[PDB]
């Protein structure tokens, strides 16, 4: 099953900075941020 991975706010990070889709674990590693799940 996807979801993020590291803290669930270094994802909101990356959903609210650029990375959401630009970087890799930022986007599905941290795919609840962005729901790339």
């Amino acid at each position: 099953v996807c979801r993020d991975w590291f803290k669930e706010t270094a994802c909101r990070h990356a959903k609210s900075l650029g990375n959401c889709r630009t970087s890799q674990k930022y986007r599905a590693n941290c795919a609840k941020t962005c729901e790339l799940c």
